[PDB]
């Protein structure tokens, strides 16, 4: 396979872009900067991405994931959520609509939930959608939306969201570390990565730690069918994957030729979960065919790939050269969401850029 470039933009937030997300209406980003923006999906003829953005602060401290929620509530209500977390470790949610892209923010969590430092988190959407999170302390939350409050609401689609805690499970390990990674699967199983190289799968619904295997997890991608996990980690200075079948947690297989060689910082199944996307400190997209563990294509980052020449960063704060950006975040969109699956990825030169 071959993936080509269709848009990007350049100095695309004032700051470091650490995490990206995607519906079929928009593409979303989140900044060490406080913004969250938002990147029409429709997007036309090769028009430039910014004339189609939308950003939204958040927080002072800065952002540093985003994931989008969108679904139709029986084919009359429009529900398109963005959680996103903080470095204050705050965890915000924000209602968007359409004169043009609205941001709504919403009251959910009550004070126990706000004393916590929220890490990472991942919406599993469609009874009730549900969302993950982590907090520093390695806490994994499991909770429920609620577009509607009661059932008079709902009669009414009178907008009145509520978060049902379900629950929580815990660290394995002795004194408990950092959790830097979360997923949760179609099938109901959550995987927390933690940053001692432990990862602990719980089953969703029980919220009861199911097993755990043993340098720093970075990310957990179920793969979409739910019978493997994918676990991005470090070791000595490069970035490892490592494949692990999901009912015993055994690992069948790795995948390299180390994966990378830095940091593999975000891990994404393609749709159909027969190929996995690599997206590594070195500054390379790596396409990895997970059947046969084997690297099929490489998409190198360069600073001056930006289309339009004024906003290519070529250097970053210290002076040192941005030639090869490393990518923080990558995520495979669905065949009809761009205007052939795409691709999403976001770079440490300030840079967002969208493929195939």
């Amino acid at each position: 396979k071959v993936f080509i470039a269709t848009a990007n933009a350049g100095k695309a937030h004032d700051a470091d872009i650490f995490s990206v997300s995607a519906c079929n209406s928009f593409t979303v980003s989140c900044s060490g900067d406080g913004y969250l923006k938002v990147w029409d999906n429709k997007l036309l003829d090769n028009e430039n991405p910014k004339d189609k953005s939308y950003s939204h602060f958040v927080h002072k401290s800065g952002l540093h994931h985003v994931d989008v929620l969108q679904a139709i509530e029986r084919d009359a209500f429009e529900l398109c959520l963005v959680a996103t977390t903080s470095f204050s470790g705050d965890l915000l949610f924000y209602r968007i609509t359409r004169k043009k892209v609205i941001f709504e923010k919403l009251d959910l969590l009550d004070s126990d939930m706000k004393k916590h430092s929220f890490w990472a988190l991942k919406w599993g959407a469609s009874l009730s959608h549900r969302l993950v999170a982590t907090d520093v302390k390695g806490t994994t939350y499991i909770w429920k939306f609620h577009p509607f409050a009661d059932e008079s609401n709902s009669l009414t689609l009178n907008w009145s969201p509520t978060l049902e805690l379900q629950g929580t499970v815990e660290s394995p390990m002795t004194p408990s570390q950092f959790a830097t990674s979360v997923d949760i699967s179609e099938r109901g199983l959550i995987a927390t990565g933690f940053n001692n190289g432990t990862v602990q799968i719980s089953e969703l619904s029980t919220l009861r730690p199911l097993y755990n295997f043993e340098n720093s997890i970075r990310s957990v991608k179920f793969s979409p069918q739910g019978s493997l996990l994918a676990i991005a980690h470090d070791s000595n200075s490069f970035g490892c994957i490592t494949l692990y079948e999901t009912e015993f947690g055994e690992r069948i297989g790795s995948l390299s030729v180390f994966a990378h060689s830095s940091w593999v910082m975000s891990l994404s199944f393609n749709d159909s979960g027969e190929t996995l996307c690599s997206a590594g400190w070195d500054g390379k997209l790596r396409f990895w065919d997970v059947k046969t563990k084997e690297r099929i294509t490489t998409l190198n980052m360069h600073c001056d790939d930006i289309e339009i020449e004024e906003d290519i960063l070529a250097v970053d704060e210290h002076g040192d050269s941005l030639a090869e950006p490393g990518v923080f975040d990558v995520k495979f969109l669905k065949k009809g969401w761009r205007s052939n699956e795409s691709l999403c990825c976001v770079c440490l030169d300030r840079s967002i850029r969208w493929f195939r």
